């Protein structure tokens, strides 16, 4: 509802990349859960440990069962296959996951959610007065109602100033998820790079048993080697663009160093150069603010000023 | 709920057919998932690498096992089929998606959503107001408060028009939307129509494992080949008439040379000539109003210009 | 909500119909998908590429794997099986689906939904009015307030029928609806009842491989051959009852010759001789109106009275 | 929501039961699409086109391929297997389809619909006015304003009166449903239990195909035989209920005589004797809200009185 | 929504309670459907119809088709296998409906649920009122519409003491059903308890069937006999839970002979002993009131004293 | 969405770590349902109830057919295989459900639950009334209409006050859940850790059926052992968390001896020494809300102080 001004474009677009990074996760885990085959065979000439791979022709003939087959198919799928094409999708969910709460800690953790309602509240009630549009355009009488209401407005928000001055904590926060995000980024993206290229369709694997069989080698293919290297190609550039947008986010922010907000633009503007400069943890809100809408802040900072609240004692007194 | 006077009727289309392709494109994929089946037999007599083709009937002895079949089955589907018939869903579903975002990119996208969220309250708030009527009627005591209200939407109008004139960001973000869409859809029917041949119902496959089972070559057989093909042939139908609305959008578009919002017609005919042109960025959205209903158009010029504002100061003066 | 009083009964009927239909289609898919299934076996004795037909008794050996039964079942599903008894719930699917966007286009379409909206919030807000009873009643001190109120309606209604009047989109469109659902009904009829006998439990096929198997002609069964032929009659039978509907409703509306609105019943009746007749395009929705409930247009028709309008300054300029 | 009140404890006890129909139909449906299964075999003596049913024990060879079973099975499920069995569900679903429509018809019905809610609205307005109590309590001064609105509702009242005296339809159509629903009750219980003892767990059955087996007879099992008479026995029972309260309902009509409501309880109680009586089509819902709760006809009938508005009338002239 | 204060703790224990049995219930009975298997096998040598149970190894050949297995499996799954392992489920899904059923009927049923919500109405209207804080703390001036709207409102209370004094059905409708409700209990640990053993995992059954196969008895073994015996062990333990708790409920209720309400204890403390005690069917609403919270009761209880309202006269009057 | 304020941070991460061992749960629980599978197979020469493990290889023949196989699955899935690796995802759902229940009941419970919704409403009016904000800034003309509401409410706190008094249940009933959380907590980790270990992917089974098979012993394979593993592993250390986060909460609680509210922080600030302190089970919601938010808290006390009231006695009087 209306936390959508909040959120910025890169937090949007990291919303929807996991959307789609969780999608192909299910997809995947369902397609392994519902096959999960290998088709093994025998070997009958071996050389080093693998195959020699050297009147019409004939089938060969194993003298093996049908439920023998699925036994060496277990062992073989046990041992020696390995477990990232296993556990793929799992580890994707996982990732997804706990980037989402990365994400929306800072909304759910209730320090902070209670800040930011009493924050936007005050903002709309603020931009829905009506003496804002009145005193932007005198760069003369009114109601008596409406101008106690903006009476009282001005010492709300001089007591939210004075609550939220000392916190300092949001901007903490923030920064921590961006710092989890970009290391787990580089986390995944270290094994995941390392261990792909070991997916592969044909496997040769010795699970030494005899008794059972007789036969000590065996050839196996994994249908679904192809169809998962594609997911985790998808995968790995899905994340890529994450982690650049993060990267581009962290260096956004320790760059402008704001926990104070520079305000000079309006005050040379529209003549009110009597508005102190923010402190910390009053400051980023608005330059959130300023990153979804510059005209918020323009319409929040009238009450600020003094020079605002002098004018308007003329109104009410007459 | 009120975006719907922004679309025309030419993103309506491509909303639905764009649902229509995500549905074949899911049934395709559960279709693949469910079955992913060949059925492969060895050929006795070989030709040139390919099958002679050459007391009642006896059946022919192979002497394998059902898991051999299995076997050559995943090898010849995994090497000599051919990666369309394959992987033809999953690549439409990449499609519609990315043709989703194509459209809802500039309605997600804040910088833009304020000023069109903006726009849209004060057409609206103008609409419902009870001044427009009698203005126009006119071609006399009226309420202090509702004529307080009229003026200060006057104001609020004036700034918007300051606020909006300098941007002329929607502009450019709806052409580059439109052109990606254009190129991307001759890309796709490219290799669509390319490759669309190769879908087969029967194919031979000489793979190279004598060791396993003795046999050179084999035949083999995909029964999903024709439904695939029927599906490709609606896909790109479809695709056809998406592609031929973009191409009359573009065109429209370019045409109109639409930065400057002509409105000849209104001052001519309601006699207010005191009315100037209007600038980029607030011309575009004029011509959409304009699509849904030119009558949204004409109550909003009345406040535009300054004769009706002059002679509402005689009804708020007396 | 709202638009329940546009939509006539055969409209309703319609809906539900198209329903029922999307159920069956959806049923019949899913159980093609999920069996797909042909029960084929060979024939030792042919006689004109047929079978003959001609100590106890002992089971017949063909000498054939499982897996080459499998192979030949999906040859004669694919080559001597009809394309009608594979693809039947697909079109089935089709067709109801460009049914429904035959009957709402003229909703989703927006040149027409804007007036459609406008004009029944002036129907509502008209019928809402206190000033109606009373005026009915009459066949005396009233609020200035609500006096001005309907003052300003009648100019409203008078700007909305200026602004209707000219239009006579919305008959060419309904009229285009109903002839290109009775066109596709017919031919729809045609083929469904042309190709419905050629649906079969027992198949004869002669896929002419012998060297996979050494067997020239095939017999095969079809279990889902009765049930996809009771769900063609049904089918059949509710398009039936639709396409009956469909043409009594183009009769009614060809016969009414509707672009006029008679209007002459209530002038009589209430004694308001001082009424115009309606144009193209305003005449229309008020017969849709009728044929709901007679009470609205009659409830309306008192704004549109001159008559009404000259007694009503009597009261405001007491 | 508001139709609560229409729908009597009959009419919400079928609502119910035909849910509890549907239940047992889509699951008896889905059960038969997942398994219809019949376990068949072979009969090597025969006697009578019967089965004679005449060193440890030894299997019994019959020298048949696990493709052959299955098509002696679907031979034996078309032929002598009987329709009822296989179609149970089906037609159990498409009775509670055709129930739920002869219930909700004069509900989706708009020439009804109409009438109904204009009667609820009145009613639900006179019930919620502030003079009831008054009236009702004196077996003195009021606002002006409800004593207008009062006034206006009277004469809304009588026009409802004239509107709905002539019609007479809602009568008919109810009549026509419940007699529906008598007799597709009996035509159901009929055919049910005349064909619910074939239903049965063994089966013979002759189909004449030697060329492909060699054996006349066959001896099958139908799994799901008992299951599904054990829904049959619960379905008719459902039934049985259904029918009673329908004529228990129908019976309730055609005894009452409710064209004419007597309504003689409150004036001879209230002392309202200059009531007059009611005609066709008004009664039937007064009858209705009775069933209910009586007090929202007495509620009512205050505003009907002519006695209550003489008396009305002193309180606004004063 | 506003029945909350109705339900009691025990009613809220039940409604959950049915949750959990019917998520057993549906889960043992998608794992019944899936499933439904049997593993059959014959028995060489017999000794009273059971078993005798009396160079490597080599396994033993009963030379049978795996056919011939699925019809002993179906037969010995039919007949020698108890009818309580099969329908377990099913029967647990009709008790925890019927148990639903019994305790939402007396909110279904609309005789009661019209004095409920209209009993509930008054009561929130009156705790919302203002004048009740006053009358409390009292142990002068006041607004003449809120007076009147108090003034009406005891009339109101008094016709709606006169309505439900004369009913009486609540109280029988709550008796049948808490008794329904035990005697079903009983039933059902009756016959659970006494047929809980029969479930075993292995069964011997002689079917009698030499002509088919040649064998007379059978060993067989059912897998989800220990799943189903927690299943309802689980069940059986729930449902003890179930009728303790409306062992309790009518204890309570016979005991308690709540047809009177006592009421003395507020009219000693609020000194207000101008108050008759309270008679049939308006009581036991006060009972369960008073159950939630005994607050609302006090609210209620003053307008039901003369001495508030001739109080309130003074205030009205002056 | 009013008690996101009575939940703190703790109860919070409760809630979601909840849904992640249900999601876990279930998932663990179809992949039992779908597979439960075991690959069996003999063993020729044994050696202490266990296998020695002692011209072309050759496939071993063991003369079993495919049934007997799935006998000997089940018997040694029935007998010899651990309950744990059978019934792990049952348990756990079991847990989490009856975590939640223990985290919900105080919510559900109605004596509470009608104390914490008028406690709550009291405070959201309290903050919302005009004159506080007013009071605080004092460290002059008020409406007569607000004065008398404030007036009301110093009366209702009052009444609060006195009933919430008395009671003390919420301090137990929540330390009784802790408690119950904490000792479930210790419980399932000891026999979790204790039994993990025995899940395995081999078995060694000795059944003793030697006149079915003819065999003693038997191999088998259970593939999800490792799956199941690696789902407990993340099991527990979700379980340690929770547990850790319970143990802080009882810490907390019985550390800080919370029935008497300090308050020693306003009065001293403020300068209202005129306060008395909070007694048992009205300073518990005063904690908990200032876990969230200390403002409220601050907000409400203001009404409390009698000085407060002296002080709005002078405002009304004027």
């Amino acid at each position: 509802p209306a936390y959508r001004i909040l959120k910025p474009w890169w937090d949007v677009f990291t919303d929807y990349i996991s959307i789609v990074m969780l999608m192909i996760a299910v997809f995947g885990g369902t397609l392994q859960v519902t096959q999960d085959k290998m088709i093994c065979l025998p070997c009958k000439w071996v050389t080093k440990d693998s195959c020699n791979d050297s009147t019409g022709p004939t089938g060969i003939k194993y003298d093996l069962d049908r439920h023998q087959y699925n036994y060496v198919d277990a062992v073989c799928y046990e041992n020696r296959l390995h477990w990232f094409a296993k556990y793929f999708p799992y580890l994707v969910l996982l990732h997804t996951l706990i980037f989402l709460a990365c994400s929306n800690f800072w909304f759910k953790f209730p320090r902070t959610s209670s800040k930011l309602e009493h924050f936007v509240s005050i903002l709309l009630k603020c931009f829905d007065s009506p003496w804002t549009t009145r005193a932007l355009s005198e760069t003369g009488v009114l109601d008596k109602k409406e101008g106690e209401q903006a009476k009282a407005l001005f010492e709300k928000v001089k007591k939210f100033r004075t609550h939220v001055e000392e916190g300092d904590i949001v901007y903490r926060l923030y920064m921590r998820q961006t710092i989890i995000k970009v290391i787990k980024f580089a986390l995944i993206i270290c094994y995941t790079v390392y261990y792909v290229h070991n997916i592969k369709f044909d496997v040769d694997c010795t699970v030494d048993i005899e008794s059972l069989t007789g036969y000590r080698t065996y050839r196996c293919a994994h249908p679904l080697a192809t169809l998962f290297k594609i997911l985790a190609s998808f995968y790995i550039s899905l994340v890529i663009f994450y982690g650049l947008i993060c990267m581009y986010t962290l260096w956004w922010m320790l760059r402008r160093s704001l926990k104070k907000y520079s305000f000079e633009s309006i005050r040379e503007e529209s003549s009110y150069s009597d508005i102190p400069d923010v402190k910390n943890d009053f400051a980023f809100m608005l330059h959130l603010i300023d990153q979804y809408d510059p005209l918020y802040s323009k319409r929040f900072a009238v009450f600020l000023s003094e020079v605002s609240e002098n004018k308007l004692r003329q109104l009410n007194l007459n």
